[PDB]
């Protein structure tokens, strides 16, 4: 089931991502650089360890994690958060928490695409990736 | 020490570029990296980006060979997939002023010591007596 996600994925469309970063509290200059980037997302599994890398001109990131186990993460916009990632309706669902706030990032397969739905306080961004 | 800013870390915080490399092929040979992969890894000259946010330390390495990133607390064991795809248990401490990382997997172990020496960050990697040395300076 994790293998539905394993691979290299290139970004293909992006909707409401600006509004979403705005709720998150990302600054103006960062919001415009991040918005132009068009990153790859790479997913791998080594045993019970999952790795998501994201790569672009803006920033290279990587989280390594076990499903269902809280871990510390520094996001690309520099929030220090607690994340838990679960497999949930066949989707990887990540909840990020910091300073009383939370955001949910859902990665789900739909046809040959990987759809990423980030939500915070009503504002939903959608980003679609295809295989490389 | 060596050092630094306000913390004993912060001697390490910044962006570093590879400046020289020694016995790195041999080091990789002892670790079990395959012939073809060693050629690509050995020619790469990576940048190393170290940062701190609270108790969390991050070491990023970036090149055409691979982009990796570890996040960790000092003195706390963590799981790590290395650049050459070993899955290891890793512990990193501040010891004689150096960042000393031990990686354990399949009964084996290696030690990466990251130290300051003048304006250089010097990385020494040891596996069964074979030691490699890689020198970095600030970008
Ligand atoms: C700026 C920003 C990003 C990039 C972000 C998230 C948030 C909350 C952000 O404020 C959540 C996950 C996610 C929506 C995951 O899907 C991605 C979307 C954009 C990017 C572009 C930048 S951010 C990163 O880690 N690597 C990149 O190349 C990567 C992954 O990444
Ligand atoms: C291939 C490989 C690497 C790169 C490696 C180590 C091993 C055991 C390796 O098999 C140990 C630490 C160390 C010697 C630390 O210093 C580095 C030297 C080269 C590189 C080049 C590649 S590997 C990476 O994560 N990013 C890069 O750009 C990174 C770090 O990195």
């Amino acid at each position: 089931m994790c293998d539905a996600f394993v691979g290299t994925w290139k970004l293909v469309s992006s909707e409401n991502f600006d509004d979403y970063m705005k709720e998150v509290g990302v600054g103006f200059a960062t919001r415009k650089v991040a918005g132009m980037a068009k990153p790859n997302m790479i997913i791998s599994v080594n045993g019970d360890l999952v790795t998501i890398r994201s790569e672009s001109t803006f920033k290279n990131t990587e989280i390594s994690f076990k499903l269902g186990v809280e871990f510390d993460e520094i996001t690309a916009d520099d929030r220090k958060v607690k994340s838990i990632i679960t497999l949930d309706g066949g989707a990887l669902v990540q909840v990020q928490k910091w300073d009383g706030k939370s955001t949910t990032i859902k990665r789900k397969r739909d046809g040959d695409k990987l759809v990423v739905e980030c939500v915070m306080k009503g504002v939903t961004s959608t980003r679609v990736y295809e295989r490389a």
